[PDB]
């Protein structure tokens, strides 16, 4: 209902991610931790790197226990690496609550941490399936909720704006004062990643047609890791094709829509009226029943004379809903009942014109149909 103490616990910088203050040890070691829904490690640096304002320090920690296990992380865009154990985690604007968690001490990486950013390690907050080395490693939420009474359950608020930005992490509940109008829920297809079913995809109430099975390629999930709403190849390219369409009043250079090139306007002129909604339509909790959440340009062409880059990218795995999904919306991460629900966000970024918006009932038939096998 009301969480007055966790509203406003998120900080960050603009393309660096949302993070939030933890404390690890005994003594309490205070450590910046990014927010992200698409991985499930808590996995923090332990080493002076020359990027990192402060670090894990074991040797000060009585409460640190040895798990005598290496893990290897390498990822696309990088790789990081470390060595398991244990200890007391607290999250000082959050629960008031201590629990012992995995912890993996980062001993290398590479492109892993940002040179400039405030943030020192990651917090995943997705399912052991895809947790590393295996899903024998109980990921953090997982040990919070077995080892205290808060709810299975944690919100985001991600308010946007190197301009600062700022939001909320909910644990354990939902603050109604961080959205308006209901509550619309799809349901999580399995326990991974946050995946989600996409049933319908317009741009200015304008269907693309495609089968809705190229939605869906070969996944889509909600990362709050990710800046970008990354679509599946076939998806952009029909996207693009119908957002030039749509904005054919001013001419673009190629290059912008793949994100090599800015665009820019006089100050305070950004013809934002030329630009379309963009609406995807998610299975709902019923048989034949979806909604649809609706974003404006304000979330999808990102500041970098005011300079913008076009944040919608081409993905070779699945859709991926990042910060250009949520900074319209209050995003419930519903893991007692299986499910993500979405609410127009009392901070997203709008106009006098036009808003985010969350709607529904829709009739939409075989949605299970939209999945990939
Ligand atoms: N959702 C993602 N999380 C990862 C990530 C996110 C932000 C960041 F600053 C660094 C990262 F490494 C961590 O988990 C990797 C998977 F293990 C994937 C990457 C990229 S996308």
């Amino acid at each position: 209902g009301s969480f007055v103490e966790m509203v406003d616990n998120l900080r960050g910088k603009s393309g660096q991610g949302y993070y939030v203050e933890m404390t690890v040890g005994s003594p309490p070691q205070t450590l910046n931790i990014l927010v992200d829904t698409g991985s499930s490690n808590f996995a923090v640096g332990a080493a002076p790197h020359p990027f990192l304002h402060r670090y894990y320090q074991r040797q000060l920690s009585s409460t640190y226990r040895d798990l005598r296990k290496g893990v290897y992380v390498p990822y696309t865009q990088g790789k990081w690496e470390g060595e398991l154990g244990t200890d007391l985690v607290s999250i000082p604007h959050g629960p008031n609550v201590t629990v012992r968690a995995n912890i993996a001490a980062i001993t290398e990486s590479d492109k892993f941490f940002i040179n400039g950013s405030n943030w020192e390690g990651i917090l995943g907050l997705a399912y052991a399936e895809i947790a590393r080395p295996d899903d024998s490693l109980e990921p953090f939420f997982d040990s919070l909720v077995k080892q205290t009474h808060v709810p299975n359950l944690f919100s985001l608020q991600l308010c946007g704006a190197l301009a600062s930005v700022g939001g909320s992490m909910i644990i354990g509940g939902i603050d109604h004062s961080l959205y308006t109008g209901s509550l619309w829920y799809t349901p999580i297809r399995r326990e991974w990643y946050y995946e989600v079913i996409i049933v319908r995809v317009e741009i200015n109430g304008q269907d693309l047609k495609m089968d809705c099975k190229e939605y869906n390629y070969d996944k889509s999930i909600v990362d709050s890791g990710t800046t970008n709403l990354r679509l599946p190849k076939k998806v952009f390219e029909a996207a693009v094709k119908s957002i030039k369409a749509a904005s054919s009043t001013e001419k673009f250079p190629d290059g912008f829509w793949l994100g090599e090139q800015l665009v820019c306007w006089q100050a305070g002129t950004t013809p934002w009226n030329i630009f379309p909604v963009i609406s995807l339509y998610l299975m709902g909790e019923v048989t034949n029943q979806s909604f649809r959440i609706t974003i404006l340009p304000q979330q999808y062409l990102r500041p970098v004379d005011d300079c913008y880059k076009f944040a919608i990218s081409q993905s070779s795995t699945g859709t991926v809903m990042g910060a250009v999904i949520m900074e319209g919306f209050y995003v419930v991460f519903d893991r007692a009942r299986k499910r993500i629900g979405f609410a127009v966000s009392a901070c997203h970024v709008h106009d006098e014109f036009r808003t985010a918006a969350v709607e529904g009932p829709f009739v939409t038939l075989d949605m299970e149909d939209c999945g990939y096998n």
